[PDB]
């Protein structure tokens, strides 16, 4: 059996995983993880090569669905997250896609939040639906459009929480009993918080799904995404998608993933702590009208995100204090200002960011649809990296006056 | 613009273009193809963000859709090839999927070739039905089935040509008549023939699919895949599933891939004319009932093969003569004393391979679907790369006898 | 000018430039750093490459001597460390050897420490003498013996502080002065205290050399190294050696390095911190006779470690409380209990590491000469990297136990 | 052993050693060659580590002085080359240096001669003699000059043949008589022709070097280096340097290498008989007054040039037919007529360039000493790559004209 990872003693804590686990070391005995740039595996015989197929040995066949680098990455994030089973894919958006397809065929239905990143409220609303779902939207923080929803007959539920940019809690462990009620699999995107601040398992949730592109990479390299869940699913219908339709991850960027992971605990606990006090900063300056991060006070589901998260993340919104009239003009000179943090649509960086969202991402639903969420021309996006943090203040400082 | 390459003199050859077509040099000068790892994109302005998100200026925005070293492999490809325009994938199998995807919702009708590699049959026989296509599969050397299938209103056509592993060939100026006039689009995947020795754009077809794993890597590194089309196809419905689903190409990988195209041609070549010879010695072994090669004119339709294509191909495959009840004791028999080719399932690298298909690239078929297509225990195939052609020959006259 | 790199705001931390500092961006407007594979460069004309072969331009010419990534490398560091220029080359005994053989021909004069590195210890004693060079050692903690040695001309001064793996101290202020009186230049080799913990520029320390395999990668994966003092230094002597000798770093170790750079302040803080609880819990152990760590209150030389370090660093050393004739197997067995800890010589990895100095890093002098500096058959040293505190202090105690 | 390498079968011609040559498998049977990115190792108990160390054992200690992928490199160059061993540098100038440097010590004599690499000849003439080496210059092309410098006892011969841009040789077989009879170990650069067109072991050479920057890699992409000869120079003087001054290769350079040498034969051979084609065009063209290749009849050492070489090689020198007072004028329209070939000063590359060595190349001469060689101003280097042939002859027939 050649998969079996290096052992770690038992009840070691999460940062000890994120350096050691998953570990396949070859007869040389290197130090740091290998890199396995083949497509394909040599048998010593015709016999090992059938019974490879077969599932009988548990010998690598082929990268497009196995390779013992990628191995590494799957099981290292698997022992973070505590979750049975892992498949790592080519992106963020791979994961989503195929982690929905494994679970819902033509005639089947899907029950949504509908404060979702762009894509993959694509994903939802048009992608799945060509293919025959059918897909019903709700408000992801009214639990009485959940129960109305899930009143007939269920196969999958998606959210996301917190939603981006306005910071819209789901209450987690709530909507996983009515889903269940159901028949239904619950599928969590967890990207805002991370495995550091926010643990769907223990909250009964079915499937959480990730982007590796975001803070497990770190600094803006590469791309990547997993689907994490039970072992029968993982194996099951998501292998026969992966196997079979493609969207498998280079050994490359997982050696690049599998090394962001090593330092993922230390990034996070700092940027945390920084986006903190600049939330606090912003919520006392005399040009700001309201700011929105989970662990400041004036957030209207404050109490539920100290109950369900151990933390408010890297990212702080907020709005400025001036008339509707010229609030675009003003929010352009604020970006236009900035001399250190980089304007940019991303998030997960060691560099700090800034970006409009009402004329990106959010352009396309219109002045009706933001209006709906509450986002206005004046709203501007912090994603906050590694540098001192009060540099990052006098920045922003000097940018508003 | 930023995504212009640098411009080629008129009338140079595939040779040259595979060297150095579809560039974009930086301001540094470098002579060697850059690598751009990176995910997002900054902006002078807010301006010039919002600009770019609604595709009103070509900046780079996010590396799932677009990035400036996979547009260099991109633009290769589509030279090499005579294409409109082309679009990276992860794999080979994701590029067959997206390919027929985009093509291909709820209701709508497909027509395949029934002799095809393994997950292209899992693709067009399981996956896509799942999702309320029709499909029905035909003898692909059978004109009279392709026109009754034709007979109703379609909306594609699939084929490998010739196909994996048994080298059957589909006539393809005669199908994709009978496609137009059924109002259906040809997809033609071209991975066994390569942009070498096989074109089909010039005969009508509307989209064709290759695998970057092969030939194209050639010294089995990397995955890889691409979609070859029209503008309005790849720049719509495939840019759309492309986006939104994240099958994403490395830029670590495209740039092993581009530099392969370089050497494409000459390796070929090489390989071309070792098979031609390792084919020829084949057919008067005592050991061997019959050789499919398409430019041994021993084959059923080798006066097709020289009309369509300008040489017979890398890949050698054969039958034992042996009764079939006892044939995969024989085939095991044979692989076991190789010396110098590896047994292993893959194709189109510089080292020599041999596999036998009813245990492992066919294997999920099951006894009746290999039938169906004329593929007993006693058949044997062999990959050819770049060792000199005498010491493979005298591995296999050994391992034979 | 194609070298001048964005430039920062005025009165930025040593935490920001790590992030963010020394980066020239293409016109693509990438986000994260390019890797620039290529040896060579082209020019727009034969005018142009004249001038360019002359030094009136400073296009790039040949990557021996410059490329676009290593020159972001070059100037990140030398960000950090604020000296007036950088050259960066193969390894860090690649630093060592061309620093002092840029200021050492035929019949010049070196003062060196005995307390060295292995490799740093033969380039002083052997190799460069076998050259010309004149080479007279000292005792580094014992000043009457460095002025004795400085009380004619010379060329050059070299030492390590903390020393490796006694831990013995220089005074930095006082030797500089010392040999600036003697018409020498000082050559500080920093890897055990990293540029965040000991800073030799504003003690007037000419040069500064590192090995980029350590903390400065910080996960153990590629080597590389730097040379640090004054532009006439750097460009002329140091130049002209790294031109023809051609001990170079590969641009992709160079990509490696400056992003390993914006984590190092993070990572240095965890792990000293760390190293301070690991060197305290061994001080209190029953099984200890002594710990050597400069920030112990008990080392003999801790108010001087106090006047120049701002922290003790990652490494602890330790000796076995036991008779000396069974002091070997008493430390074999510990080292043999661990089962997080890997046995290894390396040092600054994430990965915690142990090694027996007696039979490995000073292996070669003897036991004679391991006698004359205390380093007995007892002794153990221990690097610690970034997993849990706790669990790495219970792994000790079983080891010890 | 952990070094042994998988031996090919008894009697496989020189294409097979290349594709196959040296391989050293993990135990999960990667069909292509694995990347050790890694500086250290980790041993199973303290007495391994301690044999490791004591050189009992073959395991892997430090990178600097070897690695795994580093191993595969230099063992299938020194089977291609029919050397008894081999070690790998950062560049052909780290060959260059540290082959010299292991063979002279201060009062040590070297013979060389003149026409040298630009770097190569400040080796010689400057950096050596710095560290007390007496240093003599011959013209390569004059036997009875050889022969007076060499009836003095010495330590050292160093040459390149052909020279460049000249492209004039020298007699290897005479040479190294005269040498060993002189007590004096021969050197030869052998960068121009390959390990390909010729061999220099079976004619009494102690030493060749290469540069594997140049065909080795046969794309621009890295640099790199290696040192050929008999195992006790290797193991001894050789090791001493490289282990400590450290001009260490990088795995991942040392992985695009290993994998350029598959292909080295097929496009050696393409690019030779294109060069030589080119030379013939150049050698019947009105404008053109003179051609220099060395497999063209008219080169004045043709005779020489068929005993010692199997073909001319890749590059072709020519001067044009005008005035000697406007010959610089009209060199540099040449050279700005080119729409195909780029104007650059590298050589061994896919990619055609062309050179004006007189502003270039050979910038630090001086009229004076261009003349002496016969360098006038109106002589043009061509590095001839893997384009379309015809294609080539058509972009230098129209600048020509």
């Amino acid at each position: 059996s050649v998969r079996t990872p290096k052992a770690l003693p038992d009840g070691v804590s999460q940062a000890t995983v994120g350096v050691r686990g998953g570990m396949l070391r070859s007869g040389f005995e290197e130090t740091a993880e290998a890199m396995y740039l083949t497509s394909g595996y040599v048998y010593g015989s015709a016999a090992v090569a059938e019974k490879s197929f077969a599932g009988e040995l548990d010998h690598y066949v082929y990268s497009r669905y196995g390779n013992p680098t990628v191995s590494v990455f799957e099981e290292r994030l698997r022992l973070i997250e505590g979750a049975p089973a892992a498949f790592a894919t080519a992106s963020g958006m791979a994961a989503v896609f195929t982690s929905l397809g494994a679970l819902l065929g033509a005639g089947d239905r899907l029950v949504a939040a509908r404060s979702l990143f762009g894509s993959c409220f694509v994903v939802c609303s048009e992608i799945l639906p060509r293919w025959g779902v059918q897909t019903v939207f709700v408000d992801g923080d009214d639990l009485s459009q959940w129960e109305r929803a899930l009143s007939v007959p269920t196969q999958a539920v998606f959210f996301e929480t917190p939603s981006n940019p306005m910071q819209s809690l789901v209450d987690i462990a709530a909507v996983t009993e009515l889903a269940h009620a159901a028949g239904a699999k619950v599928v969590l995107d967890n990207v805002f918080a991370t495995p550091l601040l926010q643990q769907g398992f223990p909250l009964g949730v079915d499937v959480v799904v990730y982007s590796g592109t975001k803070h497990i990479d770190g600094q803006g390299r590469v791309l990547g995404g997993a689907i994490l869940g039970d072992r029968e699913y993982i194996d099951g219908p998501v292998q026969k998608l992966m196997r079979h339709t493609g969207p498998a991850m280079s050994a490359f960027n997982a050696w690049v993933l599998l090394k962001g992971l090593e330092t993922l605990a230390i990034r996070v606990q700092h940027s945390n702590a920084s986006a903190q006090r600049i939330a606090e900063f912003l919520n006392g300056h005399p040009s700001v009208r309201w700011v929105r991060y989970p662990y400041l006070p004036s957030h209207p589901q404050y109490d539920l995100a100290k109950r369900q998260m151990s933390g408010g993340g890297t990212v702080v919104t907020f709005a400025l204090d001036c008339p509707e009239d010229v609030a675009k003009q003003r929010a352009f000179e604020v970006l236009d200002k900035m001399r250190l943090i980089d304007i940019s649509n991303n998030l997960g960086d060691a560099k700090s960011l800034v970006t409009h969202p009402a004329t990106t991402t959010h352009r396309a639903m219109g002045p009706e649809g933001r209006a709906a969420i509450g986002l206005g021309d004046g709203v501007v996006r912090i994603s906050v990296g590694l540098e001192d943090t009060d540099d990052l203040i006098a920045d922003i400082d000097r940018a508003l006056s």
